[PDB]
């Protein structure tokens, strides 16, 4: 049905482009994820994205690419199957994660972004939907997915005001709202909003009354730029505000101090007396 040995299953959703299906590797007896893209699409991207995954073969928490080709009306990318997204798991946990789960996630999510940056790419759409847990023996590993909006950042790319937002407004950095070209800092500031999102259940710039699309964006930018970090993070450990302030202070072409940021949450993890056993909130559902 696909690539001689793959059976296409049911659609499970969409990425930044193309649609994702469940499938079966018939020869290996393993479930897989299959991404489809119309061959006649005006802006073909799937083969571009597969090159990025291929170049990240072997990275921790990077999905493995099993096959990439064309079939009928589609370009096809077959991937090892991953588990639920962090948004799915957040909902399954009643939109509340324990501090321990947030810190376990933060440690891995910072490392995933650092790895992407070490390969000269910026992700540009850091959000809960793009982090998936592994399945089975890899169920303790947070994976990052979807490089459809990713961009090579290096010789660093020049300072620019590449207007218009490509990623999601909810987690976009303030500099993105100002129309500045995204760089490494912006992936990390976005992660900072995702972590407070997990702590709060929502962000203060969600659900703002707006009539049209452009107005909706204005309201989000204005609320985000008028909400002090200390107000956003009030009631939660100071490390989250320290993290966001550090990212907001980074210069366009600065290499972030990833280790410092991981050690921030690590020291908190230790002061709480938590055990680093990968027992996340959802693992405790009976
Ligand atoms: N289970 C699953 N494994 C994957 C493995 C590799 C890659 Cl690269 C993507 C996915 C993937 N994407 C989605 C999805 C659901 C709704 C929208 O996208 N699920 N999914």
């Amino acid at each position: 049905r696909v690539g001689n040995r793959y059976r296409l299953g049911r659609k499970i959703g969409s990425g930044s482009f193309g649609d994702i299906y469940l499938g079966t590797d018939i020869a290996a007896g393993e479930e897989v994820a299959i991404k489809l893209e119309c061959v006649k699409t005006k802006h073909p991207q799937l083969h571009i994205e597969s090159k990025i995954y291929k170049m990240m073969q072997g990275g921790v928490g990077i999905p493995t690419i099993r096959w990439c080709g064309a079939e009928g009306d589609y370009n096809v990318m077959v991937m090892e199957l991953l588990g639920p997204s962090l948004e799915d798991l957040f909902n399954f946990c009643s939109r509340k994660f324990s501090l321990k789960t947030v810190l376990l996630l933060a440690d891995q999510m910072i490392s995933r972004i650092e790895y992407i940056h070490s390969k000269n790419f910026i992700h540009r759409d850091v959000k809960p939907d793009n982090f998936l847990m592994g399945l089975g023996k890899k169920g303790n590993l947070v994976y990052i997915i979807d490089f459809g909006l990713a961009k090579k950042y290096r010789q660093h790319i020049p300072y620019r005001e590449n207007k218009n937002l490509t990623g999601t407004a909810r987690y976009a950095s303030i500099n993105t709202h100002l129309g500045i070209e995204q760089s490494r800092r912006d992936d990390l500031e976005s992660l900072g909003y995702v972590l407070m999102y997990f702590n709060l259940g929502s962000l203060p710039w969600q659900g703002l009354k707006a009539a049209t699309k452009r107005q909706k964006y204005e309201r989000i930018s204005e609320k985000k730029m008028s909400t002090p970090i200390e107000v956003l993070c009030k009631g939660y450990p100071s490390e989250f505000a320290t993290y966001l302030n550090f990212c907001r202070s980074l210069r366009f072409d600065d290499k972030p101090d990833y280790s410092y940021l991981r050690q921030l949450f690590r020291n908190l993890f230790h002061r709480q007396g938590f055990s680093y056993d990968y027992v996340f909130d959802w693992n405790m559902l009976k």
